[PDB]
């Protein structure tokens, strides 16, 4: 009837990967998401996908709040939706990564949230909660814990510059990053420093990954 | 109680053409629509009507998003409502056309949607999904499949010009159109090229139709 | 539980005049109104009251859309709320009037609505539907039937001037009015022409009434 | 299921202080609040907390309407939420205060509301209803009864100046205050006049308190 996320969709008997309606506690109008019904038993709600560089990710605050791209392709679900999902239960984060040489890796985080205790999550800059790493990609997100989301037109980072402008992305930048999954789709090894789709613990600071998917499931 | 569209209204025992409240999955406040309870068994939700040139259709983005005119007359329901309806099930499209010489024709499309997988349908320009033509008017819409909606103040077409400005309408313009049902009410044969209420496969590019109705029903 | 108007409040067993929560079909968040539980059996939802000139009624479009003043005093409920109420059933209108010499009169209208078939009632200027006069005040509203709402900053009237600016009010002005109940609180006989709280059929065009209340009930 | 406030949360069997979802009558999307389940039996909804000066309270109208800070720390819930809560039942107010010398005091008000009868509470400046003082801190709020909320960018006070600008806060200022709990975190005795976290009846006009919490419970 009114699944709150992709795990409710799965447990209701929908086993196919694809687009489903979900209805978070404080977003009763609901919205559509892509559900991953396969990874570690399934029930993952996707909020980010890179796969081909068809979508511009070098977007401003309003786009990162409201979301962009298409659920069946490259997209960002929007921080207002990611907030609505991660405040309604205790979520884990799964990050799937792929390079241009057939290689894959993943990072699992036991706890993940955006603006968890923010009275106005947008005003407060949708700050990251993330803890408890495991997997094959190595940890490139724990150092971003407690940071606000920074875009090219809204600087909340710990740099004298705008990290989002400098590294051509949008992220919970500190000074500046170990991960940049909303970075430019530069397609593998690049001369420019850390401004591609980067997961530094796996492929370093000068390798733009082929594929990324960020997704959440209640624990 | 809470019909999601005009087919739910019909199946609940309301047989009369007219204005009814509907409540789409992701638009729970609901809104009023005109229901066609006669065409091919009935249960059609109208989203566009031309009949007399009493309403200005040469409107900008905000008007095409939010809707304009009156449900009992010439109107555009608004792309935010057309999105809310066509994302909640698989809809077919019916187009009824009438010329100034008593003549009528129709086009049926087995699949129709607006912004079906768009995270932000407005940002993404409410792109058209349409397939599977049958009827008497001929096909003037399949070539618009995959195109974003373009208005005089928001150009997303495949022309070096603004198709909406050039052809005095608002449509899923490519370069530029085979149909222009939101074009100027020029009343039959006109010297100006393709800037009237055009359905090119029936009446060509220099004939502004007397009547158009665009309406949807779940399959 | 969820009364749609003051008649539902009354029929649920609440007999006292006062402020109650109501929940119109297409305004599910609901809002508070003043309920008149006495007039002709009771169940009237108030949307306008003048009684002492304590509130400024010479307000612009946004104020007339959103409402102003206090439910326990002088107020305007707001055209977005009056639209939400009058589109959900067939309403009658009751107008209670009082002069500064103890005198009272009323006008009853068998049908009343605002933006009844408007796709975007705000865009369409919340046009008046009113018919079927009876009472003691005489008819000062039927000539306003079919007119859009005009304010000092949004002219939709049939005058070469702005009727709202000229007659220091906000109304369904034609060219210009037989009633001006949102006019200046000028307190009885005044030299200035038709710019007070006027009901021309009762007290003419140069008498600003002491009290007005406009209220609706389903028939 | 859908508790309307922290008293519903408590009565449903949740006994722990912390963050909970509540769903006021006219705010059906709901929001998260901090619940005090200990004070005088518990069931208090917090809307203001000062404790360490980590959050800037010298904010404009939009911030005071929408809220700021974090539920687990210093915050302001937002006047739109405080209005949604206090209009749905008859609430009492509890104010807990603490100085920098281990000392504590409280004020209880038998009746408390914001914009209780306002058609547009924001337009009307979220005016204060407060009565019926008891406790140890003395009364520093009854003189603010009937006053609109004033910020540095929106003056509705009875001063020829902007009280909010002058006393570096945001409050139901008259000319100007006996309390200033949204004032600057100046940390105890200060030379500047009345521009700290002031409760004049307890610690006078030149002592910025260490801790304040403002919270409500239905009577
Ligand atoms: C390396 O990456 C691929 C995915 O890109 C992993 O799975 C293999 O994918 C390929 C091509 O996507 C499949 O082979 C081809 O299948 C298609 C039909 O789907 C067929 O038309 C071609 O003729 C070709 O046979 C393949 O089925 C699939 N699995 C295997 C075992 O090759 C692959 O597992 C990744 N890792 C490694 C170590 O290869
Ligand atoms: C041609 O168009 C008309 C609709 O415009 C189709 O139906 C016919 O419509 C006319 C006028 O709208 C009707 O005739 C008139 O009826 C009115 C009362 O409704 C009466 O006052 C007049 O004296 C006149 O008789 C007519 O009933 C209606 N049907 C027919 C059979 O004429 C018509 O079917 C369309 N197609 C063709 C091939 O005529
Ligand atoms: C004329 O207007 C009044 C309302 O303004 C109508 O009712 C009468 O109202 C007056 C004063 O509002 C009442 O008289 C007074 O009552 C108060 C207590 O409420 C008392 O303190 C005073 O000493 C005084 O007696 C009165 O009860 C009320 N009814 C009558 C019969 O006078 C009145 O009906 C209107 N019409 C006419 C033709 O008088
Ligand atoms: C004065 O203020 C304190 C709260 O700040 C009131 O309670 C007392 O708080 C202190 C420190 O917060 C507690 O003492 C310490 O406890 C911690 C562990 O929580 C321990 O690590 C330290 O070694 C130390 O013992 C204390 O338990 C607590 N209660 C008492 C009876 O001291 C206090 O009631 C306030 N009023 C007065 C008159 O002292
Ligand atoms: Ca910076
Ligand atoms: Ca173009
Ligand atoms: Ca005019
Ligand atoms: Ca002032």
């Amino acid at each position: 009837s009114r699944p709150r996320d992709c795990l409710d969709v799965l447990l209701s008997g929908q086993q196919d990967d694809g687009v489903y309606s979900v209805f978070p506690t404080h977003y009763p109008a609901g919205f559509q998401v892509y559900c991953d019904m396969r990874t570690d038993g399934g029930g993952w709600t996707v909020f980010q996908r890179r796969e081909d560089g068809s979508v511009n990710f070098f977007r401003g605050w309003d786009a990162y709040r409201d979301g962009f791209g298409r659920l069946t392709g490259e997209h960002w679900l929007g921080l207002k939706r990611i907030h609505a999902l991660t405040t309604q239960a205790a979520y884990e984060l799964h990050v799937d990564l792929e390079d241009f040489e057939n290689g894959t890796a993943y990072a699992r985080y036991g706890s993940f949230g955006v603006g968890l205790f923010s009275v106005d999550p947008e005003e407060d800059g949708y700050p990251l909660t993330v803890a408890d790493y495991s997997g094959t990609a190595g940890d490139s997100l724990l150092k971003h814990s407690g940071m606000r989301f920074t875009t090219k037109d809204r600087d909340s980072d710990h740099s004298e510059n705008n990290c989002a402008a400098f590294y051509r992305g949008a992220w919970w930048y500190r000074n500046c990053h170990t991960s940049n999954l909303n970075g430019q789709y530069l397609r593998g090894a690049h001369a420019s420093y850390a401004d591609g789709v980067e997961w530094s613990s796996w492929t370093g600071w000068q390798y733009s990954l082929k594929f990324s998917e960020m997704k959440i499931r209640p624990v």
